């Protein structure tokens, strides 16, 4: 029962990079939100930019001495990680719908010149109608400003989800990195397993993929239509990799399902 103004901080929803996330229920109105309890300057700044239905909304913040409190839209359906059954995945029509929503959120972000940099199932939250929302902007950054792109140079993210250029290049474009990670998420949805620990030539599973050994897992679990899309996303050269406009033209992406 701590509190901040009208909100009771009722239960922990988890830890992130830094900072607990609590469920905050308002004593008066009964509204429920999520509150992150904690560089931060930049995060808040990016958070106030966000206005889209597949992105977690920012409601405002309050600094109270030591601790900053970031109020955000609650997603009470848990995360996509909870929907992925190990070694199985989920039904292809659920995967497709979530992938559609993830692409809508990522397009939006990239359109305001923001890169998330850590797309993975734990950061993809569901609302009570199973709508997907991209959350956690603690690693997010600006890659386009006044219509000029800047390349990134900090390595960050989560190894299984990161694009290979991030481990090999001094500087790289933001957008193909976020596309690659969506590809790994789509793999996980359809196969219930990640394909490699990291995308280095010293990792055997990655070498196998580049040699097109799709008779192996996880690829053997995936139907040929989504697998053809994954062949276009998980492309090692970032300038050859498919872009989001072209993902939206892909045959599996447009296939009627369920
Ligand atoms: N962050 C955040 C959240 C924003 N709305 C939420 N709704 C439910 C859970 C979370 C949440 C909780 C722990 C870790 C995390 O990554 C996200 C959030």
């Amino acid at each position: 029962v701590p509190f901040v103004e009208d909100w009771d901080l009722v239960q922990t929803l988890g830890e992130g990079a830094y900072g607990e996330v609590q469920l905050a229920v308002n004593r008066v109105t009964e509204e429920a939100v999520a509150v992150k309890i904690v560089n931060i300057k930049k995060e808040i700044c990016i958070l106030k930019m966000l206005n889209h239905e597949n992105v977690i909304k920012f409601y405002g913040h309050r600094r109270e001495g030591n601790i900053q409190y970031l109020f955000m839209e609650l997603a009470s359906g848990g995360s996509l990680f909870d929907r992925i059954e190990p070694d199985i995945g989920m039904p292809e029509p659920d995967a497709q719908r979530f992938f559609h929503q993830l692409m809508a959120g990522v397009v939006y972000l990239h359109g305001i010149g923001i890169t998330h940099r850590d797309i993975k199932p734990h950061n993809l939250l569901l609302d009570e109608r199973d709508n997907l929302k991209i959350a956690d902007y603690s690693l997010a950054t600006v890659f386009r400003y006044n219509n000029r792109e800047r390349l990134l140079n900090k390595m960050c993210g989560t190894l299984p989800y990161v694009a290979p250029e991030l481990l090999k290049r001094r500087e790289f474009h933001a957008e193909p990195v976020d596309v690659w990670s969506c590809g790994i998420v789509l793999t996980a949805m359809l196969a219930g397993e990640l394909p490699w620990d990291q995308p280095s030539d010293s990792c055997q599973e990655y070498s196998d993929w580049k040699e097109k050994k799709t008779y192996l897992n996880p690829w053997k679990k995936i139907d040929s239509a989504p697998l053809a899309l994954l062949h276009k996303i998980l492309v090692e050269n970032p300038s050859a990799r498919i872009t989001i406009p072209d993902i939206k033209k892909d045959r599996w992406y447009n296939k009627p399902l369920k």
